[PDB]
Protein backbone atom coordinates (compact mmCIF):
# COMPACT_ATOMS: atom_id res chain seq x y z
CA UNK A 1 0.00 0.00 0.00
CA UNK A 2 2.01 3.44 -0.97
CA UNK A 3 1.28 6.56 1.39
CA UNK A 4 -0.70 9.05 -0.07
CA UNK A 5 -2.00 11.76 0.88
CA UNK A 6 -4.24 14.97 0.04
CA UNK A 7 -4.49 18.26 0.96
CA UNK A 8 -8.53 19.42 0.39
CA UNK A 9 -8.95 22.80 1.26
CA UNK A 10 -11.94 24.42 0.10
CA UNK A 11 -12.06 28.06 -2.31
CA UNK A 12 -12.72 30.13 0.22
CA UNK A 13 -10.18 32.64 0.63
CA UNK A 14 -6.33 32.68 1.33
CA UNK A 15 -4.38 30.11 3.20
CA UNK A 16 -4.04 30.35 6.71
CA UNK A 17 -0.77 29.52 8.81
CA UNK A 18 -2.89 26.45 10.09
CA UNK A 19 -3.71 25.28 6.48
CA UNK A 20 0.28 26.01 5.33
CA UNK A 21 1.23 23.75 8.33
CA UNK A 22 -1.53 21.12 7.38
CA UNK A 23 -0.40 20.86 3.30
CA UNK A 24 3.50 20.27 5.17
CA UNK A 25 2.76 17.71 7.31
CA UNK A 26 0.21 15.88 4.55
CA UNK A 27 4.02 16.91 1.90
CA UNK A 28 6.53 15.69 4.42
CA UNK A 29 4.62 12.46 5.60
CA UNK A 30 4.38 11.47 1.86
CA UNK A 31 7.68 12.64 0.87
CA UNK A 32 9.08 10.74 3.75
CA UNK A 33 7.52 7.37 2.59
CA UNK A 34 8.12 7.73 -1.02
CA UNK A 35 4.40 8.44 -1.63
CA UNK A 36 2.02 10.86 -3.32
CA UNK A 37 0.98 14.34 -1.96
CA UNK A 38 -2.57 15.01 -3.72
CA UNK A 39 -4.32 18.55 -4.18
CA UNK A 40 -8.16 17.92 -4.27
CA UNK A 41 -10.00 21.05 -4.71
CA UNK A 42 -13.60 21.28 -2.29
CA UNK A 43 -15.48 23.64 -4.29
CA UNK A 44 -18.74 21.76 -3.88
CA UNK A 45 -20.58 24.97 -1.77
CA UNK A 46 -20.91 27.37 -4.59
CA UNK A 47 -22.29 30.21 -2.33
CA UNK A 48 -19.23 30.41 0.37
CA UNK A 49 -16.85 30.33 -2.92
CA UNK A 50 -14.00 32.66 -2.50
CA UNK A 51 -12.99 33.83 -6.37
CA UNK A 52 -9.14 33.72 -6.79
CA UNK A 53 -8.44 31.24 -3.88
CA UNK A 54 -7.37 27.89 -5.95
CA UNK A 55 -4.54 30.33 -7.73
CA UNK A 56 -3.82 31.81 -4.19
CA UNK A 57 -3.21 28.08 -3.46
CA UNK A 58 -1.32 27.01 -6.02
CA UNK A 59 1.19 30.11 -6.05
CA UNK A 60 1.70 29.62 -2.10
CA UNK A 61 2.57 25.82 -2.70
CA UNK A 62 4.92 26.89 -5.57
CA UNK A 63 6.50 29.82 -3.25
CA UNK A 64 7.48 27.12 -0.83
CA UNK A 65 8.44 24.69 -2.60
CA UNK A 66 5.60 21.73 -2.31
CA UNK A 67 3.77 20.97 -5.69
CA UNK A 68 1.52 18.52 -5.50
CA UNK A 69 2.03 15.33 -7.18
CA UNK A 70 -1.88 15.16 -8.46
CA UNK A 71 -3.53 18.48 -8.91
CA UNK A 72 -6.05 20.24 -11.22
CA UNK A 73 -3.30 21.84 -12.56
CA UNK A 74 -1.26 19.16 -13.43
CA UNK A 75 -3.53 16.15 -13.93
CA UNK A 76 -2.93 13.06 -12.53
CA UNK A 77 -4.27 9.07 -12.87
CA UNK A 78 -7.88 10.41 -10.60
CA UNK A 79 -8.69 13.48 -12.27
CA UNK A 80 -10.84 15.80 -11.76
CA UNK A 81 -8.96 16.92 -8.93
CA UNK A 82 -12.08 19.67 -8.15
CA UNK A 83 -14.96 17.94 -6.68
CA UNK A 84 -17.47 20.13 -9.08
CA UNK A 85 -16.33 18.37 -11.69
CA UNK A 86 -17.22 14.84 -9.81
CA UNK A 87 -20.98 15.07 -10.00
CA UNK A 88 -21.18 11.81 -11.85
CA UNK A 89 -19.01 10.26 -9.56
CA UNK A 90 -21.48 11.15 -6.55
CA UNK A 91 -24.42 10.33 -8.30
CA UNK A 92 -23.70 6.86 -8.80
CA UNK A 93 -22.41 6.61 -5.14
CA UNK A 94 -25.45 7.94 -4.12
CA UNK A 95 -27.64 5.45 -5.87
CA UNK A 96 -24.97 2.79 -4.21
CA UNK A 97 -26.06 3.95 -0.38
CA UNK A 98 -29.89 4.48 -0.99
CA UNK A 99 -29.62 0.34 -1.69
CA UNK A 100 -28.70 0.37 1.81
CA UNK A 101 -30.48 1.44 5.38
CA UNK A 102 -28.07 3.63 5.82
CA UNK A 103 -29.56 6.60 4.04
CA UNK A 104 -33.11 8.22 3.48
CA UNK A 105 -34.92 10.75 1.72
CA UNK A 106 -35.79 13.89 3.98
CA UNK A 107 -38.74 16.36 2.15
CA UNK A 108 -38.78 19.40 4.97
CA UNK A 109 -38.97 22.51 3.34
CA UNK A 110 -36.19 25.26 5.19
CA UNK A 111 -39.39 26.99 6.27
CA UNK A 112 -40.70 23.83 7.96
CA UNK A 113 -37.32 23.20 9.83
CA UNK A 114 -36.69 27.44 10.46
CA UNK A 115 -40.56 26.65 12.67
CA UNK A 116 -39.07 23.61 14.57
CA UNK A 117 -35.83 25.23 15.50
CA UNK A 118 -37.69 27.97 16.61
CA UNK A 119 -39.69 26.08 18.84
CA UNK A 120 -36.87 24.20 20.62
CA UNK A 121 -34.80 27.47 21.02
CA UNK A 122 -37.78 29.09 22.65
CA UNK A 123 -37.79 26.27 25.48
CA UNK A 124 -34.37 26.44 25.49
CA UNK A 125 -33.38 23.35 23.56
CA UNK A 126 -31.51 22.79 20.50
CA UNK A 127 -33.28 20.82 17.93
CA UNK A 128 -31.53 18.01 15.86
CA UNK A 129 -32.57 16.10 13.35
CA UNK A 130 -32.29 12.72 14.42
CA UNK A 131 -33.26 9.29 15.83
CA UNK A 132 -35.78 10.87 18.67
CA UNK A 133 -37.16 13.58 16.08
CA UNK A 134 -36.78 11.98 12.56
CA UNK A 135 -40.09 10.07 13.07
CA UNK A 136 -42.37 13.52 13.61
CA UNK A 137 -40.54 15.49 10.49
CA UNK A 138 -41.22 14.42 6.94
CA UNK A 139 -39.15 11.75 5.14
CA UNK A 140 -38.94 8.20 4.27
CA UNK A 141 -38.89 6.58 7.48
CA UNK A 142 -41.63 8.52 8.87
CA UNK A 143 -44.06 8.66 5.79
CA UNK A 144 -46.05 5.84 3.92
CA UNK A 145 -44.30 4.98 0.15
CA UNK A 146 -47.20 5.47 -1.50
CA UNK A 147 -46.65 9.32 -0.24
CA UNK A 148 -43.02 9.35 -0.73
CA UNK A 149 -43.52 8.20 -4.42
CA UNK A 150 -46.73 11.02 -4.78
CA UNK A 151 -44.23 13.35 -3.62
CA UNK A 152 -41.34 12.28 -5.81
CA UNK A 153 -43.75 11.93 -8.94
CA UNK A 154 -44.69 16.17 -8.22
CA UNK A 155 -40.92 16.58 -8.16
CA UNK A 156 -40.82 17.63 -4.39
CA UNK A 157 -37.29 18.58 -3.84
CA UNK A 158 -35.36 16.24 -1.02
CA UNK A 159 -31.93 15.78 0.90
CA UNK A 160 -30.31 12.22 1.94
CA UNK A 161 -29.37 12.19 5.14
CA UNK A 162 -27.45 9.77 6.98
CA UNK A 163 -29.53 6.93 9.67
CA UNK A 164 -27.29 7.32 12.62
CA UNK A 165 -27.60 3.52 14.23
CA UNK A 166 -29.40 3.67 17.95
CA UNK A 167 -27.27 3.51 20.61
CA UNK A 168 -24.14 2.23 19.21
CA UNK A 169 -20.31 2.91 20.54
CA UNK A 170 -17.91 3.84 17.69
CA UNK A 171 -14.35 3.50 18.90
CA UNK A 172 -12.07 5.54 17.16
CA UNK A 173 -8.12 6.09 16.84
CA UNK A 174 -6.35 9.11 15.86
CA UNK A 175 -2.72 9.09 15.21
CA UNK A 176 -2.63 12.41 16.85
CA UNK A 177 -5.27 11.97 19.41
CA UNK A 178 -5.42 8.56 20.53
CA UNK A 179 -8.02 6.31 21.23
CA UNK A 180 -11.91 7.93 22.15
CA UNK A 181 -15.12 7.07 21.93
CA UNK A 182 -18.64 8.31 20.74
CA UNK A 183 -22.09 6.93 21.14
CA UNK A 184 -24.01 7.54 17.98
CA UNK A 185 -27.17 8.62 20.02
CA UNK A 186 -24.48 12.05 20.31
CA UNK A 187 -24.94 12.49 16.41
CA UNK A 188 -27.52 13.39 14.07
CA UNK A 189 -28.74 12.57 10.95
CA UNK A 190 -26.43 14.10 8.85
CA UNK A 191 -27.19 15.62 5.72
CA UNK A 192 -25.40 13.64 3.03
CA UNK A 193 -26.88 15.16 -0.81
CA UNK A 194 -28.42 18.57 -0.91
CA UNK A 195 -31.36 19.22 -2.41
CA UNK A 196 -29.25 19.63 -6.32
CA UNK A 197 -27.77 16.21 -6.48
CA UNK A 198 -24.62 17.90 -5.32
CA UNK A 199 -23.12 15.94 -1.71
CA UNK A 200 -22.14 17.78 1.21
CA UNK A 201 -18.70 17.58 1.91
CA UNK A 202 -18.44 14.29 4.67
CA UNK A 203 -20.10 12.30 2.02
CA UNK A 204 -17.55 13.84 -1.15
CA UNK A 205 -14.75 13.21 0.84
CA UNK A 206 -15.13 9.79 1.88
CA UNK A 207 -16.20 8.99 -1.87
CA UNK A 208 -12.92 10.63 -3.05
CA UNK A 209 -10.62 9.55 0.15
CA UNK A 210 -11.70 5.84 -1.32
CA UNK A 211 -11.57 6.73 -5.29
CA UNK A 212 -8.21 8.11 -4.67
CA UNK A 213 -6.76 5.59 -2.59
CA UNK A 214 -5.89 8.08 0.39
CA UNK A 215 -4.10 6.04 3.01
CA UNK A 216 -3.78 8.50 5.67
CA UNK A 217 -5.82 11.84 6.43
CA UNK A 218 -4.25 14.74 7.91
CA UNK A 219 -6.54 17.55 8.99
CA UNK A 220 -7.18 20.32 12.07
CA UNK A 221 -8.86 19.18 14.58
CA UNK A 222 -12.51 21.04 13.93
CA UNK A 223 -12.98 17.64 11.80
CA UNK A 224 -12.89 15.93 15.03
CA UNK A 225 -16.61 15.74 16.07
CA UNK A 226 -17.11 14.37 12.15
CA UNK A 227 -14.83 11.61 12.70
CA UNK A 228 -17.33 8.89 13.65
CA UNK A 229 -19.93 9.93 10.96
CA UNK A 230 -17.38 9.18 8.48
CA UNK A 231 -16.16 6.02 9.15
CA UNK A 232 -19.15 5.04 9.68
CA UNK A 233 -19.94 6.35 5.68
CA UNK A 234 -17.45 3.69 5.02
CA UNK A 235 -19.01 1.46 6.61
CA UNK A 236 -22.25 2.34 4.89
CA UNK A 237 -20.25 1.80 1.61
CA UNK A 238 -18.65 -1.33 2.34
CA UNK A 239 -15.41 -0.12 2.30
CA UNK A 240 -12.28 0.15 4.65
CA UNK A 241 -11.67 4.15 6.14
CA UNK A 242 -7.98 5.54 6.01
CA UNK A 243 -6.15 6.44 8.87
CA UNK A 244 -6.51 9.88 10.54
CA UNK A 245 -4.51 12.51 12.03
CA UNK A 246 -6.19 15.76 13.64
CA UNK A 247 -3.69 18.57 14.13
CA UNK A 248 -4.68 21.04 17.10
CA UNK A 249 -4.70 24.28 16.15
CA UNK A 250 -2.46 26.99 16.46
CA UNK A 251 -2.91 29.15 19.53
CA UNK A 252 -2.80 32.99 20.33
CA UNK A 253 0.82 34.62 21.30
CA UNK A 254 -0.49 34.96 24.54
CA UNK A 255 -3.88 34.77 26.16
CA UNK A 256 -6.47 32.11 25.86
CA UNK A 257 -7.83 31.09 22.25
CA UNK A 258 -7.32 30.24 18.54
CA UNK A 259 -4.71 32.35 16.46
CA UNK A 260 -6.97 34.50 13.92
CA UNK A 261 -6.36 37.32 11.44
CA UNK A 262 -7.31 39.50 13.94
CA UNK A 263 -4.11 38.97 16.11
CA UNK A 264 -1.89 39.40 13.30
CA UNK A 265 -3.74 43.31 12.60
CA UNK A 266 -4.09 43.77 16.12
CA UNK A 267 0.15 43.22 16.80
CA UNK A 268 1.64 43.91 13.79
CA UNK A 269 2.40 40.15 11.92
CA UNK A 270 1.49 38.80 8.99
CA UNK A 271 -1.18 35.95 8.69
CA UNK A 272 -0.87 34.45 5.16
CA UNK A 273 2.55 33.10 2.87
CA UNK A 274 1.16 35.95 0.01
CA UNK A 275 -0.52 39.69 0.00
CA UNK A 276 -4.57 38.86 -0.69
CA UNK A 277 -6.80 41.82 -1.86
CA UNK A 278 -10.48 41.51 -0.06
CA UNK A 279 -12.97 41.44 -3.14
CA UNK A 280 -15.45 42.94 -0.37
CA UNK A 281 -13.27 45.89 1.18
CA UNK A 282 -10.54 46.48 -1.79
CA UNK A 283 -8.74 46.13 1.56
CA UNK A 284 -4.83 44.05 1.20
CA UNK A 285 -3.23 41.83 3.57
CA UNK A 286 -0.01 41.68 3.21
CA UNK A 287 1.80 38.10 2.81
CA UNK A 288 5.05 36.68 4.86
CA UNK A 289 6.48 36.37 1.00
CA UNK A 290 5.83 40.28 0.28
CA UNK A 291 7.24 41.51 3.86
CA UNK A 292 10.74 39.94 2.89
CA UNK A 293 10.78 36.55 4.40
CA UNK A 294 12.48 33.49 2.92
CA UNK A 295 10.49 30.97 1.85
CA UNK A 296 12.70 28.28 3.83
CA UNK A 297 12.84 30.65 7.05
CA UNK A 298 9.05 30.73 7.06
CA UNK A 299 8.32 27.09 6.89
CA UNK A 300 10.93 25.88 8.96
CA UNK A 301 8.90 28.19 11.08
CA UNK A 302 5.48 26.90 10.62
CA UNK A 303 7.11 23.78 10.70
CA UNK A 304 7.71 23.62 14.41
CA UNK A 305 4.78 24.78 15.58
CA UNK A 306 4.17 21.14 16.75
CA UNK A 307 6.91 19.14 15.31
CA UNK A 308 10.47 18.59 17.16
CA UNK A 309 13.22 17.56 14.69
CA UNK A 310 14.16 14.34 15.96
CA UNK A 311 17.82 15.66 15.76
CA UNK A 312 17.44 18.55 18.28
CA UNK A 313 18.24 21.32 15.21
CA UNK A 314 15.71 24.53 15.28
CA UNK A 315 17.42 25.23 11.93
CA UNK A 316 16.38 22.53 9.70
CA UNK A 317 16.19 22.20 5.65
CA UNK A 318 12.96 21.13 3.56
CA UNK A 319 15.18 17.90 2.19
CA UNK A 320 16.41 16.96 6.26
CA UNK A 321 12.59 17.74 7.35
CA UNK A 322 11.55 14.88 4.86
CA UNK A 323 14.30 12.62 6.19
CA UNK A 324 13.19 13.10 9.97
CA UNK A 325 9.66 13.68 9.86
CA UNK A 326 7.68 11.10 11.93
CA UNK A 327 4.02 12.20 12.22
CA UNK A 328 3.72 10.04 15.27
CA UNK A 329 6.13 12.71 17.05
CA UNK A 330 3.77 15.57 16.32
CA UNK A 331 2.35 17.49 19.80
CA UNK A 332 -1.46 16.75 20.71
CA UNK A 333 -0.60 20.02 22.62
CA UNK A 334 -1.13 23.20 20.97
CA UNK A 335 1.18 25.27 19.83
CA UNK A 336 2.32 28.98 20.48
CA UNK A 337 2.37 30.92 17.30
CA UNK A 338 5.23 33.74 17.99
CA UNK A 339 5.76 36.50 15.55
CA UNK A 340 9.32 37.30 16.96
CA UNK A 341 10.48 33.45 16.70
CA UNK A 342 9.58 34.10 12.63
CA UNK A 343 11.82 37.01 12.34
CA UNK A 344 14.00 35.36 14.36
CA UNK A 345 14.52 32.52 12.09
CA UNK A 346 14.56 34.71 9.12
CA UNK A 347 17.80 36.58 10.66
CA UNK A 348 19.29 32.61 11.03
CA UNK A 349 18.54 32.07 7.39
CA UNK A 350 19.85 35.11 5.86
CA UNK A 351 23.02 34.78 8.01
CA UNK A 352 23.55 31.36 6.05
CA UNK A 353 23.57 33.00 3.00
CA UNK A 354 26.46 33.88 0.74
CA UNK A 355 26.81 37.35 0.17
CA UNK A 356 26.59 36.70 -3.40
CA UNK A 357 22.99 34.75 -2.62
CA UNK A 358 21.66 37.96 -1.05
CA UNK A 359 23.43 40.21 -4.09
CA UNK A 360 20.05 39.63 -6.76
CA UNK A 361 17.75 40.51 -4.13
CA UNK A 362 19.81 43.29 -2.63
CA UNK A 363 20.45 44.40 -6.07
CA UNK A 364 16.76 45.10 -6.44
CA UNK A 365 16.00 46.50 -3.40
CA UNK A 366 18.96 48.95 -4.32
CA UNK A 367 17.22 49.83 -7.96
CA UNK A 368 13.64 50.50 -6.35
CA UNK A 369 15.54 53.36 -4.31
CA UNK A 370 17.34 54.75 -7.37
CA UNK A 371 20.74 53.93 -6.42
CA UNK A 372 23.59 52.08 -8.06
CA UNK A 373 27.19 50.77 -6.49
CA UNK A 374 29.31 48.08 -7.91
CA UNK A 375 29.13 44.16 -7.27
CA UNK A 376 32.45 44.62 -5.51
CA UNK A 377 31.07 47.13 -2.60
CA UNK A 378 27.51 45.81 -3.06
CA UNK A 379 28.89 42.44 -1.68
CA UNK A 380 31.26 43.89 0.78
CA UNK A 381 28.04 46.66 2.28
CA UNK A 382 26.02 42.97 2.39
CA UNK A 383 29.32 41.31 4.59
CA UNK A 384 29.12 44.57 6.78
CA UNK A 385 25.70 44.89 7.62
CA UNK A 386 23.96 40.84 7.36
CA UNK A 387 24.60 40.31 10.78
CA UNK A 388 22.06 42.94 12.20
CA UNK A 389 19.60 42.10 9.00
CA UNK A 390 16.42 40.42 9.57
CA UNK A 391 15.37 41.17 6.18
CA UNK A 392 17.39 41.78 2.69
CA UNK A 393 15.64 45.33 2.66
CA UNK A 394 16.87 46.14 5.88
CA UNK A 395 20.68 46.37 3.97
CA UNK A 396 19.81 49.35 2.55
CA UNK A 397 16.77 50.76 4.88
CA UNK A 398 18.97 50.98 7.72
CA UNK A 399 22.56 51.73 5.88
CA UNK A 400 21.32 54.41 3.86
CA UNK A 401 24.71 56.28 4.75
CA UNK A 402 26.15 53.68 2.25
CA UNK A 403 24.59 56.18 -0.64
CA UNK A 404 23.29 58.97 0.76
CA UNK A 405 25.22 62.05 2.73
CA UNK A 406 23.30 63.23 5.61
CA UNK A 407 21.46 66.88 5.87
CA UNK A 408 21.49 66.80 9.44
CA UNK A 409 22.98 65.61 12.55
CA UNK A 410 20.78 64.44 15.58
CA UNK A 411 21.06 66.68 18.10
CA UNK A 412 21.63 64.38 21.10
CA UNK A 413 24.54 62.71 18.97
CA UNK A 414 25.87 66.61 18.92
CA UNK A 415 25.91 67.25 22.35
CA UNK A 416 27.89 63.88 22.87
CA UNK A 417 30.09 63.72 19.66
CA UNK A 418 30.96 67.03 18.76
CA UNK A 419 33.16 69.63 20.90
CA UNK A 420 34.24 73.19 20.40
CA UNK A 421 37.70 71.35 19.58
CA UNK A 422 36.10 69.27 16.80
CA UNK A 423 36.12 71.23 14.11
CA UNK A 424 40.30 71.50 14.25
CA UNK A 425 40.29 67.99 15.10
CA UNK A 426 38.68 66.92 11.79
CA UNK A 427 40.18 69.02 9.76
CA UNK A 428 43.11 67.40 10.83
CA UNK A 429 42.05 64.42 10.09
CA UNK A 430 41.09 65.17 6.36
CA UNK A 431 44.73 66.61 5.93
CA UNK A 432 46.09 62.87 7.09
CA UNK A 433 43.35 60.76 5.58
CA UNK A 434 43.99 62.61 1.57
CA UNK A 435 47.16 61.21 0.76
CA UNK A 436 45.97 57.63 2.17
CA UNK A 437 45.32 54.12 0.14
CA UNK A 438 42.48 54.31 1.19
CA UNK A 439 41.99 50.82 2.81
CA UNK A 440 39.85 50.41 6.09
CA UNK A 441 43.18 48.89 7.95
CA UNK A 442 44.98 51.84 6.21
CA UNK A 443 42.45 54.25 7.22
CA UNK A 444 42.70 52.54 10.91
CA UNK A 445 46.32 52.88 11.58
CA UNK A 446 46.28 56.45 10.54
CA UNK A 447 43.74 57.47 12.59
CA UNK A 448 45.05 55.61 15.40
CA UNK A 449 48.61 58.40 14.34
CA UNK A 450 46.34 61.26 14.97
CA UNK A 451 44.96 60.25 17.89
CA UNK A 452 48.15 59.80 19.83
CA UNK A 453 50.06 62.20 18.33
CA UNK A 454 47.30 64.53 19.92
CA UNK A 455 47.18 62.41 23.31
CA UNK A 456 43.68 61.09 22.36
CA UNK A 457 41.87 58.33 23.01
CA UNK A 458 40.44 56.72 19.96
CA UNK A 459 37.19 57.25 20.47
CA UNK A 460 37.51 60.74 20.60
CA UNK A 461 38.35 60.60 16.23
CA UNK A 462 36.18 57.77 15.61
CA UNK A 463 32.46 59.59 17.71
CA UNK A 464 33.04 62.46 15.32
CA UNK A 465 33.64 61.22 12.37
CA UNK A 466 30.86 58.39 12.43
CA UNK A 467 28.67 61.45 13.34
CA UNK A 468 30.16 63.54 10.02
CA UNK A 469 29.13 60.32 7.81
CA UNK A 470 26.43 59.12 9.31
CA UNK A 471 24.69 61.98 10.79
CA UNK A 472 24.09 60.15 14.13
CA UNK A 473 25.73 56.95 15.90
CA UNK A 474 24.64 54.27 13.97
CA UNK A 475 26.32 51.82 11.30
CA UNK A 476 29.00 49.32 11.26
CA UNK A 477 32.75 50.47 12.11
CA UNK A 478 33.77 54.03 10.36
CA UNK A 479 37.05 52.97 8.27
CA UNK A 480 35.05 50.33 6.69
CA UNK A 481 32.19 53.20 6.15
CA UNK A 482 34.74 55.34 4.86
CA UNK A 483 36.14 52.50 2.35
CA UNK A 484 32.78 51.75 1.14
CA UNK A 485 31.80 55.82 0.16
CA UNK A 486 35.53 56.47 -0.56
CA UNK A 487 38.22 59.38 -0.29
CA UNK A 488 35.86 61.93 -1.80
CA UNK A 489 32.83 61.37 -0.41
CA UNK A 490 34.39 60.91 2.95
CA UNK A 491 35.99 64.12 2.55
CA UNK A 492 32.96 65.75 1.39
CA UNK A 493 30.69 64.55 4.33
CA UNK A 494 33.69 66.15 6.91
CA UNK A 495 33.22 69.42 5.22
CA UNK A 496 29.92 69.56 5.70
CA UNK A 497 29.82 68.38 8.98
CA UNK A 498 32.44 71.10 9.81
CA UNK A 499 30.60 73.99 8.40
CA UNK A 500 27.20 72.83 10.03
CA UNK A 501 28.73 71.79 13.47
CA UNK A 502 31.64 74.13 14.55
N1 LIG B 1 -12.54 20.88 2.60
C1 LIG B 1 -12.08 20.56 3.96
C2 LIG B 1 -11.17 19.33 3.94
C3 LIG B 1 -11.03 18.62 5.27
C4 LIG B 1 -10.34 17.28 5.13
O1 LIG B 1 -9.09 17.30 4.92
O2 LIG B 1 -11.06 16.23 5.19
C5 LIG B 1 -11.35 21.77 4.62
O3 LIG B 1 -11.11 22.79 3.95
O4 LIG B 1 -11.01 21.76 5.82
Amino acid sequence: EKVRVRFAPSPTGPLHLGGVRTALYDYLFAKHNGGDFILRIEDTDTQRYVPGSEEYIMEALEWIGMVPDESPKHGGPYAPYRQSERRDIYDRYTEQILKTDYAYLAFDTPEELDQIRAEFEARGDVFAYNYETRNRLRNSISLPEEEVKKLLEEKTPYVIRFKMPLDRIINLNDIIRGKFSVNTNTLDDKVLVKNDGMPTYHFANIIDDHEMKITHVIRGEEWLPSMALHVLLYEAMGWDAPEFAHLSLILKPEGKGKLSKRDGDKFGFPVFPLNFTDSATGNTSAGYREEGYLPEAFINMVAMLGWSPADNKEIVSMDEMIKEFDLNKVHKAGARFSAEKAKWFNQQYLQLMSNEAILPEFKKVLAENNVEVSDEKALKIIGLMKERATFVKDIYNDGKFFFHAPESFDEKASKKAWSPETAVLMQELTEAISSLDFKAEIIKESIHHLAEAKGLGMGKVMMPLRLSLVGELKGPDVPDLMEMIGKEETISRINKAIETLK
